[PDB]
């Protein structure tokens, strides 16, 4: 083949071509991919922007910001899609036929199509954090189950105090979170407080969840959360490891989590910790509240064919072979004969992948082999069904029979006259937010001093102009 250029990064991780999934695809498409994004890069938002400048775009941009790529459609950087897939890219055209609702999260406001989305099975599974306590440590301590958040606090209190690893050292680390960014960090930490990091939907109006009432009062109980000891102290500096790491070393207590991974830690470290039993509890109330934003969204990012390819149609059949059947499958499966093997046509995963030996949970095995790498692929639940523990599947159950999941804000899109200033504001917003909030939380300053002179600057940097624009297109 030809090379392809692609800027690709998922998960602090660079795309590396040479993946067996990756390796495989080159086979069946003939599509080379050489990624414009270095090993050494470790930040998807800085890489992008750096890639932007770098002359000719690559020939296929994938990003997570979908916002931001759609925008460079807007301007010219991607080419309108919709006439190529029509000729060229029968799955998609058969995937948009049948998915009415995931047709109109790739058709941007000018009626273009712009990206593919990644999308979720969203139909099949919407639910994704949740709570998670040490079962174990509440039974070797004397603890009732904690319900609500002033009771968490008092247990995660008795973590850090009363050594229930039984070591003699006060190494507990009673509350942790798992991120490779500060937005990430906030994400798992205010939702607890019912507060948001992001925008949220509240009777018909957008909000931005940083300015809000709730957000402070967040900040300032985790302000007095982290000095005390109850949150993890590396909770800023630690990356995708941390809970790996706290749960293998008997660390952690507490934490809020995908379900599926989160729940397969108790077979993951059965030998390792006898007894080991990280439980899903419901959201813990505040003052009544026991909902949690925690949901799925229908996509995640996506990809599109830069303006400065050379061959569209060769690339449009590309993006169309991942929702094929078997192009779909390897997406979501790895290899057969490796990940899985087909049993009465159904793939099935290999204890590679649900028995690491190496403490591995699945999904980090799927992602080892380039399963699962965020590009604009459709996402099967059977693949998450399929390594899920049969907790992760009463966990799913339990949060949707107890109605505490509120569902996320449909992913808003924008006009062309809107959608630069959108998309610069909610980027200078979110570095204030990202900076204050850590700031408040390590410790310095008094967010009660501080609260209004950072609202103010929020509105300087056009939060009302952003709400207006939010609200139209909701
Ligand atoms: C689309 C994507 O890659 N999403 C990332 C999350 O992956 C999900 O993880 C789990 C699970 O951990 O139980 C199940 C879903 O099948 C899978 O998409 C990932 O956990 C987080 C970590 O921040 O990032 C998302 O980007
Ligand atoms: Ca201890």
């Amino acid at each position: 083949p030809k090379e392809t250029t692609i800027f690709a990064m998922h998960l602090g991780k660079a795309l590396d071509p040479n993946l067996p999934v990756f390796v495989k695809a080159e086979k069946d498409t003939n599509i080379k991919l050489v990624n414009v994004a270095s090993q050494n890069q470790t930040d998807q938002i800085q890489a992008y922007n750096l890639m932007l400048t770098e002359g000719k775009l690559p020939d296929i941009v994938s990003y997570e910001l979908s916002a931001d790529l759609e925008n460079l459609g807007i301007e010219g950087g991607l080419i309108p899609l919709e006439d190529l897939i029509n000729q060229h890219a029968p799955n998609l055209k058969k995937f948009f036929e049948e998915n009415p609702r995931y047709k109109k999260d790739a058709v941007a406001v000018d009626g273009h199509i712009y990206m593919i989305p990644n999308y979720y099975d969203y139909f099949n599974i919407k639910v994704s954090q949740g709570y998670f306590i040490r079962q174990d440590w509440l039974e070797k301590l004397g603890l009732k189950e904690p319900r609500t958040v002033d009771e968490l606090y008092t247990t995660l209190k008795a973590f850090r105090e009363k050594d229930p690893n039984g070591n003699g050292k006060k190494d507990e680390v009673p509350f942790f979170v798992r991120a490779n960014n500060v937005r990430k960090v906030l994400t798992s930490l205010v939702d607890l407080f019912k507060a948001s990091p992001i925008w949220y939907e509240e009777n018909g109006m957008v909000k931005y969840g940083p300015a809000q009432k709730e957000f402070k009062h967040a900040i300032k109980e985790l302000s007095k959360w982290y000095k005390e000891g109850l949150i993890d102290e590396e909770i800023f500096t630690r990356g995708l490891e941390s809970r790996d790491y706290l749960l293998s070393n008997n660390l952690g207590g507490a934490t809020d989590d995908w379900i599926a991974s989160t729940s397969s830690y108790n077979r993951n470290l059965a030998d390792k910790i006898p007894g080991f039993n990280l439980k899903l509890v419901l959201p813990y109330e505040l003052n009544g509240n026991a909902k949690t934003r925690h949901a799925r969204t229908t996509y995640l990012g996506g990809w599109g064919i830069s303006k400065d390819a050379k061959d569209p149609v060769s690339l449009i059949k590309y993006f169309d072979y991942w929702y094929s059947v078997e192009g779909r499958r390897l997406w979501n499966f790895g290899i057969e004969g490796s990940e899985y093997t087909l049993v009465d046509g159904k793939p099935v995963f290999t204890d590679k992948v649900l028995k690491n030996p190496d403490g591995k949970t699945p999904l980090a095995v799927l992602r080892e082999v380039g399963a699962q790498y965020r590009l604009g692929a459709f996402q099967d639940a059977q693949y998450e069904l399929g390594w899920a523990s049969e907790s992760a599947k009463a966990g799913y159950k339990y949060y949707m029979d107890n109605d505490v999941v509120l569902d996320e804000l449909p992913i808003l899109k924008y006009t062309k006259e809107k959608s630069k200033e959108f998309v610069s504001i909610d980027t200078a917003m979110r570095a204030v937010v990202e900076e204050k909030a850590q700031q408040w939380i390590l410790g310095s300053g008094d967010i009660d001093k501080e609260w209004d002179a950072y609202i103010k600057r929020l509105e300087n940097l056009g939060l009302s102009k952003a709400e207006q624009i939010q609200n139209e297109a909701f």
